[PDB]
């Protein structure tokens, strides 16, 4: 098949790849321009490997599609595009333009999480079950067809990370993978999104990342973990931002020695341990950050605050 892949990432690198190493064409490529003197590493590899690479700073102008852009995207006679992370609205006269249409990825199971950070809200609300969706590309924001789905169990102490790592990263992959063979040989299911359990949720950014202390523990193990690396859950405590990543509720048989540690807001201030910092709900239960990382950057192990 003839693909143009419109991304982004290191996962968008990996996808583009392994549609090359199973035959198919990628006619084209677009990502996003240079920013810091950095190349985008799906953009850097097509451009090894000698195919046509697009970094338009804007698709539209004025709410609708650029005409250069959608010249220059119409004379590679795409058949499918494949779009595995790319922030952005890609203009519908793009999205629709090939007879197979355009198909996304997504880390979520869909309808539930529609957005840009499913992960983060997967874990902020403790579901049991996560997963990753691709789906038919339609006008509305993660609202199209679903093509293929697949589900894991969300470990207790899984963060952003850790679940993106292990499982919606390769078997993501995967997933784009198979997507295309199935368009290929005319086996692609398409599955409407029903409005039951369909939900949406605004982007995670350190500023929507700050700790709510009025929850039970738990939630705030949630919390912690749904934003654990990226953007980081923290609190105002020691005339700063406190960053804290590495929950976990396991604190059976856990010492609740050392320094205490204020935090405004907190239900009990806390307790700097050799094991880490003892956290503590609206519940009174506890939870243990093993990781801080102080507003002007240091990392460090939560047992060494007052090192």
């Amino acid at each position: 098949m003839k693909i143009a892949v419109i991304g982004q990432s290191l996962f968008g690198q990996e996808v583009y790849c392994q549609l090359r190493k199973e035959g198919h064409e990628v006619v084209g490529v677009f990502t996003i321009p240079d920013k810091d003197g950095k190349a985008d590493p799906d953009g850097l590899e097509a451009e090894k490997d000698g195919v046509p690479v697009f970094k338009f700073p804007r698709w539209r102008a004025r709410g609708q599609a650029l005409p250069e852009v959608v010249a220059k995207y119409q004379a590679l006679g795409a058949e499918l595009n494949v779009l595995p992370f790319c922030s952005q609205f890609i203009p519908m006269e793009v999205i629709n333009a090939p007879r197979h249409g355009s198909i996304i990825y997504h880390p979520s199971l869909l309808p539930r999480h529609r957005g840009a950070s499913a992960i983060n809200w997967t874990l902020i609300h403790g579901d049991k079950k996560g997963g990753f969706t691709i789906f038919w590309a339609d006008d509305g924001l993660d609202t199209g067809d679903l093509l293929l789905q697949k589900e894991c169990e969300v470990l207790p102490d899984d963060t952003v990370s850790t679940l993106y790592n292990r499982f919606l990263f390769p078997e993501g992959i995967k997933g784009m993978v198979q997507a295309v063979r199935l368009i290929a040989e005319g086996t692609a299911p398409r599955c409407p999104q029903s409005e039951e359990g369909a939900t949406y949720e605004g982007i995670q950014k350190k500023e929507t990342a700050k700790i709510n202390w009025d929850q039970p523990a738990e939630a705030i193990h949630n919390w912690i973990r749904g934003n654990d690396k990226v953007p980081g859950a923290w609190t105002e405590a020691c005339g700063q931002k406190l960053t804290f990543f590495n929950s976990t509720l396991n604190t059976s048989g856990l010492s609740t020695q050392g320094e205490a540690l204020p935090i405004p807001g907190a239900h009990r201030p806390g307790v700097v341990t050799k094991a880490g910092l003892i956290l503590f709900g609206n519940d009174d239960r506890m939870l243990l950050v093993k990781n801080i990382q102080l507003e002007d950057g240091k990392m460090m192990p939560a047992s060494q605050f007052f090192k």
